[PDB]
């Protein structure tokens, strides 16, 4: 299945610049939705709120970082959203 005997790391900073992390195991078809799950249990932020740019483009979920093709070891500033109002299901 998913082989690699070496994994992928990013850095994940903030828009702002304030803090930043480095999340592992990561692999070259590995879908964005399941990326942003670790930013979403360490900045603890939901996947919709946190919103994640790379080289000026929106990166978009679905895809597999080999379709935008990503590095290793590439920032992605990390934009997040306020409460925005109490809306919940």
């Amino acid at each position: 299945g998913s082989s690699g005997s070496s994994g992928m790391w990013i850095q994940v900073r903030t828009i702002d610049g304030s803090k930043t992390c480095t999340i592992e195991d990561v692999s070259r078809k590995a879908t964005i939705e399941e990326l942003r799950e670790r930013v979403w249990a360490l900045f603890d932020v939901r996947p919709e709120c946190q919103r994640l740019f790379y080289r000026g483009k929106q990166l978009e979920n679905g895809y597999t970082l080999f379709d935008y093709d990503v590095g290793l070891n590439d920032i992605i500033q990390l934009l997040v959203r306020p409460d925005s109002g109490p809306s919940s299901g």
